[PDB]
């Protein structure tokens, strides 16, 4: 047992988080610090433990933070911080837009690009970047997470493809075509995430059937600039959606771009 192991009794387990929305994830309390936490449990063990191992290597203010694990006897736990306002997609859809205004949106985008710049530097790939996988805390804190939603979400967000489950409208073309994932396919998804933010959580390619998406992209179709979107933000989206992965900017470049816009605003 390493430095991450914590005693089961350190955590008060409360109810399942969001009525199964997240699978076997529970809201808990880290008693000694009076902090609310999220606790993922295991009803497969290999994948579970591999996740914990990845998380031990990630430390950034805009990434969900591992706090501990319980691995001595079942059920095993992965414990992370809990974020006050929950997932970004629902947050955007339900917020007061005078309060969560343009400067807040720029701040959120900046934080997300910072997280991704970090994963980029560490040679990690996210593979499912989207507003549904981000969390919002007080004072507009935003953290990137990965909830493993493809196997929990009901509806058309994820649909079968290449014998797997893909969120087609967030998926880079090369990932769709040749099942190739890289930090540049995350950059593509980040562009879609910008559009989610810009529209306060609309579904992308609205009114366009999933069946048409890949062909449209292949023939150079791209979502148009959302109402109220600054040209500079839209330029970033278009750069993220370059057909060729090597033509897309790095997260380092994206973050620098947003840093500048945020401070200017
Ligand atoms: C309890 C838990 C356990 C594991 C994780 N895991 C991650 O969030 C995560 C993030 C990044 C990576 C990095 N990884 C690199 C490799 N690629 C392929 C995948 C991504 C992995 C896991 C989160 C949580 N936290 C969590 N889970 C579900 C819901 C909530 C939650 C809900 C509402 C409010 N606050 C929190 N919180
Ligand atoms: O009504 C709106 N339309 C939008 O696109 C959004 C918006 C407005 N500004 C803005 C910024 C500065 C001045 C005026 C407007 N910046 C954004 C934005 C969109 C996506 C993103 F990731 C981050 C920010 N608000």
């Amino acid at each position: 047992y390493d430095k991450w192991e914590m005693e089961r009794t350190d955590i008060t387990m409360k109810h399942k988080l969001g009525g199964g929305q997240y699978g076997e994830v529970y809201e808990g309390v880290w008693k000694k610090y009076s902090l609310t936490v999220a606790v993922k449990t295991l009803k497969e063990v290999e994948e579970f433990l591999k996740e914990a191992a990845v998380m031990k290597e990630i430390k950034h203010p805009n990434l969900v933070q591992l706090l501990g694990v319980c691995t001595r006897e079942p059920p095993f736990y992965i414990i992370t911080e809990f974020m006050t306002y929950g997932n970004l997609l629902d947050y955007l859809r339900e917020c007061n837009r005078q309060e969560v205004n343009a400067v807040v949106l720029l701040y959120m985008a900046t934080q997300i690009s910072s997280a991704m710049e970090y994963l980029e530097k560490k040679n990690f790939i996210h593979r499912d970047l989207a507003a549904r996988n981000c969390l919002v805390g007080e004072n507009h804190l935003v953290k990137v997470a990965d909830f493993g939603l493809s196997r929990l979400m009901t509806g058309d967000t994820y649909t079968a493809h290449a014998g797997a489950k893909f969120p087609i409208k967030w998926t880079a073309p090369e990932s769709l075509a040749y099942n190739k994932f890289s930090i540049k396919s995350d950059v593509w998804a980040f562009g879609v995430l910008l559009w989610e933010i810009a529209t306060y959580g609309m579904s992308p390619y609205p009114g366009i059937d999933l069946s048409q998406v890949y062909e449209l992209l292949e023939k150079d179709y791209r979502m148009e600039r959302p109402e109220g979107c600054p040209e500079k933000v839209y330029e970033l989206m278009r750069a993220c959606w370059q057909w060729n992965p090597s033509d897309r900017p790095s997260f380092a470049e994206i973050h620098q771009a947003f840093e500048t816009m945020f401070q200017e605003s």
